[PDB]
């Protein structure tokens, strides 16, 4: 089991897995109450109105535009209900992401992906990146610093707007340069996207109501997998990006998918990329993590008293699969590197996870989303640990009836279509 407590939105904080918190983004804010659901991965139950200052509040733009696939509810996540809602309906697809080998061997790594202490401008000393921390209140009211890898937050004006969000460094890209850094995830449990069980209606614009709803464990893992990647500082700079020409409609709007994107989708799609990127993709973080065992082999003392140079040295040790003598002199594997780099970027996909929940699931990122539906996964009679929405020993069972938004009707509310738009 994940998660180890089953928290309640209205539990009483106690300054250690209930906390009120504040986010190290530039601008002001109130504190906001948070849960510690596992060693280094916290739950915010809130509309992110904090990591992005363009995004302050929960209103559309109202400047002549507006993207198509979109949904807008400025009053969804606002009460303690919904909150508590958030909570359980987060926890319960974690353990449904874990109790997968696949699952918890992402989770694993999550947890092992601390990010890297590259904060120092003094080569011979080891300092953590303020900005990978939270500021906890503690129950003197006073604040103390906590390092954290992963943040699920609620989304921002946008519903269906699922992303990852990590602070910058002034200097570094920390998810592109093997350092890592915490990742705010926007997601929500309440809602899920449905898509067309035949592929050629599926990647046709103007066919489909969208008969099946996508299990809500496969949008978490796949942001997820992106988390990971950003973790361990392997993203691909979103502007290398595969310009569509096996979908007559992408062509058409020019549709240009991202690297990354394609490959956390994993399958077919991760071929779009060619061996040439593939390789110098590799090289590339190969040399990220070179640089980063001659960091560590420079650092001869540690900043701060939280933990000594030993354990930290262990720790990236432990994250970045590196070699160590009897000295202590760090290295990197080119074996044990292409190792990690495969399982983070090739054993972890979307479509992977589709295997191992046995779930109906969109056979390719080059779709187009048909409908967002509303859902209620809290309650075992919806939706299980086990078996999602395909429950066992029921009609809804075989032939994924679960996901089949006509069949139980009951379990979903369409909400907007996005065919012919
Ligand atoms: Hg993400």
């Amino acid at each position: 089991q994940f998660v180890n407590k089953q928290f309640n939105y209205k539990d009483p904080v106690n300054g250690v897995d209930i906390a009120y918190i504040k986010i190290p983004n530039v601008g002001q804010m109130q504190p906001v109450k948070a849960f510690k659901i596992h060693n280094k991965i916290w739950v915010i139950p809130e509309r992110d109105t904090f990591t992005n200052p363009e995004e302050g509040d929960l209103n559309p733009p109202p400047e002549a535009k507006q993207v198509p696939v979109s949904y807008y509810d400025s009053t969804y996540l606002s009460t303690d209900n919904e909150k508590d809602n958030y909570l359980k309906g987060v926890t319960k697809l974690f353990e449904r992401i874990y109790s997968t080998d696949l699952g918890r061997m992402l989770l694993t790594s999550i947890v092992r992906g601390i990010p890297f202490w590259g904060g120092s401008t003094i080569d011979t000393e080891l300092k953590v990146i303020d900005t990978n921390c939270i500021n906890v209140i503690q129950p003197d009211g006073s604040y103390r610093s906590e390092e954290l890898n992963l943040v699920i937050i609620g989304p921002s004006a946008d519903i269906i707007q699922f992303e990852c969000k990590s602070f910058g460094h002034e200097v570094l890209n920390l998810t592109r340069n093997g350092y890592g850094s915490t990742q705010y995830i926007r997601f929500s449990p309440d809602f899920t996207f449905g898509f067309e069980e035949s592929l050629e209606v599926d990647t046709n614009p103007l066919l489909g109501a969208g008969k099946f709803a996508t299990d809500p464990a496969v949008t978490l893992a796949h942001e997820l997998i992106h988390a990971g990647h950003r973790l361990y500082g392997i993203a691909i700079n979103p502007n290398r990006v595969f310009k569509v020409n096996t979908n007559a409609y992408y062509e058409m709007s020019g549709l240009e998918v991202s690297f990354e994107e394609l490959r956390t989708f994993g399958g077919h799609d991760a071929k779009f990329i060619d061996s040439l990127q593939e390789n110098e993709f590799r090289l590339y973080y190969y040399n990220k993590f070179k640089d980063i065992a001659s960091t560590l082999n420079k650092a001869k003392s540690i900043v701060g008293t939280t933990a000594s140079l030993q354990y930290m040295k262990n720790v990236f040790k432990e994250k970045y699969l590196l070699s160590e003598d009897t000295s202590g002199k760090f290295s990197v594997d080119k074996l044990k590197f292409d190792k990690l780099y495969k399982m983070l970027t090739e054993i972890y996909t979307e479509d992977n996870f589709v295997k191992f929940f046995k779930v109906l699931n969109r056979k390719t990122y080059l779709n187009f989303d048909k409908a967002v539906f509303k859902i209620n996964i809290v309650p075992k009679v919806n939706y299980t640990i086990y078996d999602g929405f395909n429950l066992r020993n029921t009609n809804l069972a075989a032939n994924f009836n679960g996901q089949n938004t006509e069949i139980n009707n009951m379990n979903f509310t369409k909400l907007k279509n996005f065919t012919g738009l």
